[PDB]
């Protein structure tokens, strides 16, 4: 989420007319650690993105397979007897 | 003459209005220099001043002691033989 440092910045951009001024100084440190975390956090992502090799994996097979299922007509009652006897 | 540096130093607080300006920020260099040079001189003349014990000495006695020089009347022709034998 660096869109929310990014318009936090631009918020200070508009106010930081002068470096001088305190009215608006303290922020200064807020920026200045967050930015750098940011900073550093993106860099670890990018070094740690850059070494994937593999990107899957196989899964382990389902319970069941699907297999198709052509509309049926009357076979509830045979369905139900071989679940019975199952 | 620290009271040049004292003007000086004035008409830089007739700019010093703003610490963002640099414009005028060129000049802070010579105070900067110059302040601290009158400084540690000023130093300097306290740490000799301070030391002094003896203020003054006995001079040399002069070629001729003045004499009380009442006025005199025709006496002219007898100094000039007193030169000329002297």
């Amino acid at each position: 989420q660096l869109d929310a440092i990014d318009e936090d910045y631009s918020q200070l951009r508009k106010y930081s007319c002068l470096g001088q001024c305190t009215i608006h100084a303290h922020r200064r440190a807020s920026i200045g650690r967050r930015v750098l975390e940011a900073l550093d956090e993106a860099n670890k992502l990018i070094e740690e993105g850059r070494r994937f090799k593999k990107f899957g994996f196989k899964p382990l097979p389902k319970i069941v397979d699907p297999l198709p299922q052509i509309k049926t007509f009357g076979l509830e009652t045979m369905l139900s007897q071989l679940y019975d006897l199952f």
